[PDB]
C-alpha cells in the first residue's frame, strides 16, 4: 500500500528527458485546439499506434474526443517559442504560430515542427484526472530536423 | 521485418528522443528479468502513476504480469553498456551488469542507474502485440546524474 510522495515522483519524471510535440485537433465548433505534450509514446507497429496522455477537462482532450483524431507535431530545436505558447496562458495560440490544415483539417505547425503524424483515436483509458489516448497513425509527413528536448526542468536540443 | 508503412512510423518515432530505463522484475520462479525501455511516460499524479509499453510474450512482460511489480531504473550517461545488454539477444543479462536486489526483491541496476522507482501494476491494456502497463509508484530513490538518451538511432548524454 506504500505510495511515494507527489514531489518525489515529479523529481523522478523530470529526469526522464523527452522530445516535445504540439498535439492538435479541432473542437466541435471547428476551432483549432492544441497543447504542448511530452507524453508521446510508441505503443505498437501492428498497426502503427502511439499514445498521448492528456488532462481531463483540457481543451485539447475535448477536441480530440469530438473529432476522434489528432495531429502530433514534433518540434524541431527552433520550436521553443511554440512550445511555450502551447503550454502557457496566451489566448489564440494559433495566431502566434504559423499553421496550415492537413487534408483532414487537422492543424499542422508548418514552421516549428519537422514531422506531423495524423492519428485516428482508436481507444482511450482514463487514469485519475488524465486520459491515455491511443492514436492509430494514418499519415506522416517528415523532414530533416534536430529535435527539441525538455528535461530537468529545461529546454535543450538533441546534441548530435 | 517491417512493412514500408511500419518503417515510416519507425522513422517518425526515432525522431522523438527519450531517456532510457531498464524495467526489471522477478519472474514467477524468482529469476530476474528485464529490458531496455524508452516507453516510460507519466499518467497521473494522484496517486503517482507512470506507464510503460512492453512486448507481448517478452520475458519481462511475463514477469511483470506474474508478480504485478516492476522497477524502473533510469540510466545515467555511464549506462550505455547496460542499455545494450538489456536490449540484446543474450538472456544472460544479469551476469553482465552489477546489480543488487531491493528489499522487495526487485532488481536495481546500482552501478548504471541514477534513479530507481518501484511500482505496483495497477492495470494493463493490450494494444496490438504490446501491453501498456500502469505502475503506481511505491518507492523512489534518486541521486544526481546526467541522463542517458536515445534518439535518431544513437545514444547520447543529456547536454545540460
Ligand atoms: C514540456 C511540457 C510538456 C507537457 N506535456 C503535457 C502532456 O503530455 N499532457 C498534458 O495534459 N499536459 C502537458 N503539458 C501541459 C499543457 O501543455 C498545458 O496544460 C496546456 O495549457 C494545455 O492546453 P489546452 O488548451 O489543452 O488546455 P486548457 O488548460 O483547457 O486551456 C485552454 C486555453 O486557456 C488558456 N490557458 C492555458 N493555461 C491556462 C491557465 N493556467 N489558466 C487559464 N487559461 C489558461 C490557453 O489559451 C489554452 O489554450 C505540458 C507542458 C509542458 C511545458
Ligand atoms: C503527462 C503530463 C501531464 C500533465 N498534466 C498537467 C495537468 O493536468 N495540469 C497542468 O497544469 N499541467 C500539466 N502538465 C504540465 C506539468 O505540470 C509541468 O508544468 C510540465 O510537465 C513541465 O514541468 P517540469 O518538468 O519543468 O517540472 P515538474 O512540474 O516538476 O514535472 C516533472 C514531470 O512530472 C510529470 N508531471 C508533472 N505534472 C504532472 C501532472 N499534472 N500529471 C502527470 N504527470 C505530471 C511530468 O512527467 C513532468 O515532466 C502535465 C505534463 C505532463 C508531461
Ligand atoms: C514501445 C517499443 C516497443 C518495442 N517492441 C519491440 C518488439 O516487439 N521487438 C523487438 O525486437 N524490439 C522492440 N523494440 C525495440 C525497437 O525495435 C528498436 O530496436 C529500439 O527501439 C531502437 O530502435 P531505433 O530507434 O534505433 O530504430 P528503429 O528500429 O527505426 O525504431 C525507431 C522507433 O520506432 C519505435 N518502434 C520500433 N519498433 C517498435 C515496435 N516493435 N513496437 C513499437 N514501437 C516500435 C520506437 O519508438 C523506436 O525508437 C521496441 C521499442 C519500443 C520503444
Ligand atoms: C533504446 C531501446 C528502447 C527500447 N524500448 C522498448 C520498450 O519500450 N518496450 C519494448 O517492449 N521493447 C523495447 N526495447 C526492446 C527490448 O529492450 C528488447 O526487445 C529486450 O531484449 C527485451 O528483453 P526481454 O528479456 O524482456 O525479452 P525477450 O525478447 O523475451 O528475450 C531476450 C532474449 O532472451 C531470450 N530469452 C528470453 N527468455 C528466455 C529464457 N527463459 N530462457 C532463455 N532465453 C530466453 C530470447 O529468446 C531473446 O534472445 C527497446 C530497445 C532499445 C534499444
Amino acid at each position: 500500500g506504500v505510495t511515494t510522495e507527489q514531489q518525489h515522483y515529479r523529481d523522478l519524471m523530470s529526469a526522464f528527458p523527452t522530445g516535445i510535440a504540439v498535439v492538435t485537433s479541432l473542437d466541435a465548433q471547428g476551432v483549432p485546439r492544441g497543447m504542448t505534450c511530452s507524453s508521446v509514446t510508441s505503443a505498437t507497429l501492428s498497426p502503427p499506434t502511439l499514445l498521448v496522455c492528456l488532462r481531463n477537462g483540457s481543451a485539447t482532450l475535448d477536441a480530440v474526443s469530438a473529432t476522434r483524431g489528432f495531429a502530433v507535431n514534433l518540434l524541431h530545436d527552433g520550436g521553443r517559442h511554440a512550445a511555450e505558447v502551447f503550454s502557457g496562458p496566451d489566448p489564440n495560440r494559433f495566431s502566434r504560430v504559423q499553421w496550415k490544415q492537413c487534408r483532414s483539417g487537422l492543424p499542422w505547425l508548418s514552421k516549428d515542427a519537422f514531422a506531423v503524424a495524423e492519428c485516428r483515436v482508436s481507444g482511450t483509458q482514463e487514469v485519475g484526472d488524465h486520459t491515455v489516448v491511443f492514436g492509430e497513425v494514418a499519415r506522416i509527413a517528415q523532414t530533416d530536423g534536430t529535435p527539441l528536448l525538455y528535461g530537468l526542468r529545461s529546454f535543450a536540443a538533441w546534441p548530435l
